[PDB]
């Protein structure tokens, strides 16, 4: 009866069409049949994006793909518990209020200035952002830039307050390219591809640099009247309390580990996943040091996500096995080579941020990454390139709403137009495949 | 400064002090040393039971026992998606309230008697037990029961109204014995041993069937005045809903294929953990049927515990791979050879029933098992016994609040004295010692 239960069943049928009817040696028409299947559930969200998750094991494991414990195995991926070693960090410093007391202090750090608020509002979000979240990170700002956006209060004069609820629903996500905690792609891409935290951060870190003043200079450069207005620092004021300079303390010297993970190391040993055992280790230090309890890990860690990290990398071996990965190498060999590097990468490039208004950032990345990577790997060409672009330009959602929950918060505040956020995004977006297959290009020798 | 603080430093210095001066093939020193930390980090609560569980994995990593991905991978062990499915199964039924349409259509089957009210207020909280929790199961029944407990209000007339507040929180702990899903012990002692849900169920339900009478048997035999009272029926009452019926039909199929799994897979071609598919596929039935959001399952799941396996199960193979297995079963050989597999028995059993009053009922068995089920296989005999065994009495707490959080629950009624359910606890205790070590006699050939 529901639109969401007939998508599920018409694809349901698609797979038994394909599975009967693709003219191929079997593991192929398999592979070729699951990969549809998923990419469907992936895209319309017809069943949750972790129910889905769930799903791939299961098939796998129904058509012998993989036995059972083997591909729940998946799961257990050692970039999934980074991750959820980035839910503790982040659970610590919002119920610690160090998140509170950043914004605070850098806000009030402007004097009583519309001018120099809005470009620290942009400032924190983005700063706050690498490490948090982006649907927690936007959640968080949007009291805190109604606060500011109430003296010139004026909605007649709408794009002086529209300038800056779209600036940090971006600057929340132009945040999370930063590094590999901070938005799910990152994670997947990394999981896919065996990157370490600060192998992340050298390709993130610039691009977030480069873009978060590219994407206000076209916030900017449409309609601003915001050299005009004056503060209202209305509410009680903060102050480091017991251990919110512990729960740095330990930020600080998790993200002092997580960057000098290399030689830190390597001086130690070379013991296997260093970054996730940092990441689990801020997790204890977290508990010993006393700073946060366990209940509030388990809210603010989205298991849903972890889950759903694992669902893809099953999928990804899906696709190696069945030598799916392989066949549309060969499938794409004429094309490819028809087409140089340049091309290709815009042509990746252009698809997902795009693809990325319609769709779920992870979502489209668990579904891309592995296919775009495996089939890299079957024309034997290193599948990071690929893969950390599709996951940047995942976070690349600037148009509509439903695009990243960041889109969804800032407009809920009931005033901004949908035609307004979609032709600033529109614009953004080419911006950054420009941009984006600009460095892409310059990451190459 | 705090207690546990000093308890984590006490036990650091204990480690350090055990790891310097045993006299031991270092393997072996290493295992013992980690056995006693963990030991003492699980009972003494100090740490969180979960950031103990996540403990495991970072030591056994950093002392080269394994590398840091073959240990995580403990974490997605078959057993722990088969309880994630069972924490779907339950809040489906629960956010559908297909656990009070269950309470009140049994609940009024008793026309307006108090005789006949807690006799079906103690048989529905085990029923609902069996597939839901205790912690969830106790904290839904509150209510219920203090709705019905509210006509003989004379709580001068106390003893009328404690053998129902304490009869269902032990109906809630004696419902958990029952399947593989309902406490935790039971998945740990599964994990271990490997068994299947129709395996444990074989084993359990004849004992909570055993145990339910006996345990208000004790009660009633204290202080019962109950013979008396009429019923205040005062609520609205329950009807079948939007697929209430599609609930109880998926829960109906899954735990049928449960209960056949062996014939339904084995006239499959043998899938690997065919109870963890079903319990899986429950989670599908159940989203793609629309009777249960995602978000509910996250927040019902207790991903805490789910995380708390892994880390038992990893601690397992930590004892295995060091060899101290294998040294204790020396260790003791010339003990359980002087001593009869009654003797054996009866002591495990009573050293439990009573660990359990002090400590959580996981925590407990998470250590246990994998001590008592390595070193029994090291002698070259069966670990299930010992194990299924262990994982029982874990659930037999009945003295103390604190114990359960279903005993806590009750107990915050600001009604129910210590000294009270201290006693009653202390008979069931030795009670269940008898039972126990008299079924795990008849269950040997
Ligand atoms: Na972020
Ligand atoms: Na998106
Ligand atoms: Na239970
Ligand atoms: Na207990």
């Amino acid at each position: 009866l529901h639109r969401n239960s007939l998508i599920v069943l018409a694809d349901v049928a698609l797979f038994l069409a394909l599975y009967h009817f693709l003219p191929f040696e079997h593991n192929v028409v398999l592979g070729i049949s699951m990969l549809a299947f998923i990419a469907v559930l992936w895209l319309t969200e017809a069943l949750h994006v972790t129910v889905t998750a769930i799903l791939v094991p299961v098939m796998a494991v129904f058509f012998g793909i993989f036995e059972t414990q083997a591909a729940l195995n998946n799961f257990a991926n050692s970039i999934i518990f980074l991750f959820l070693g980035g839910f503790a960090l982040a659970a610590a410093m919002h119920h610690q209020g160090l998140d509170k007391v950043i914004a605070d202090k850098v806000l009030a750090m402007a004097q009583g200035k519309m001018s120099v608020a809005v470009f620290m509002l942009f400032g924190v979000t983005a700063l706050l952002s690498m490490w948090i979240s982006n649907t927690a990170t936007a959640a968080m700002m949007l009291p805190l830039v109604l606060g500011v956006l109430s003296k010139v209060d004026a909605d007649k004069q709408r794009s002086t307050y529209v300038f800056v609820l779209l600036g940090v629903a971006y600057s929340a996500s132009i945040g999370g390219i930063a590094t590999l905690v901070g938005t799910g792609p990152n994670a997947i891409a990394a999981a896919e591809v065996g990157l370490s935290f600060t192998d992340w951060m050298k390709f993130g870190l610039p691009t977030a640099m480069m873009m978060l003043p590219m994407a206000i200079a076209i916030l900017y450069f449409l309609l601003k009247p915001t050299l005009n207005g004056m503060f209202e620092l209305d509410r009680a004021p903060v102050n480091w309390d017991k251990g919110k300079v512990v729960t740095l303390g330990i930020f600080g010297l998790t993200v002092f580990l997580w960057i000098f993970s290399s030689p830190i190391n390597a001086a130690l040993g070379g013991f296997k996943s260093f970054d996730t055992l940092v990441a689990l280790g801020a997790i204890l230090m977290l508990s010993f040091a006393r700073v946060v309890h366990w209940k509030e890990i388990q809210k603010t860690a989205d298991w849903g996500i972890l889950l759903l990290f694992g669902g893809g990398l099953c999928l990804s071996n899906v696709l190696k096995q069945t030598g799916t990965s392989v066949f549309l190498a060969n499938a794409l060999s004429d094309m490819v080579s028809h087409m140089g590097i340049f091309v290709v990468i815009l042509v990746v490039a252009t698809f997902v941020v795009f693809l990325t208004e319609f769709t779920s950032n992870v979502a489209t990345t668990t579904l891309l990454i592995p296919v775009f990577a495996t089939v890299a790997e079957a024309f034997g060409m290193s599948p990071v390139l690929l893969s950390v672009l599709i996951a940047v330009a995942a976070s690349c959602a600037f148009m509509l709403p439903v695009a990243t929950p960041p889109n969804a918060i800032v407009f809920a505040s009931g005033h901004i137009k949908q035609s307004e956020m979609m032709r600033v995004g529109l614009y953004l977006n080419i911006a950054c495949i420009g941009l984006l297959t600009a460095i892409a290009m310059l990451f190459w020798q």
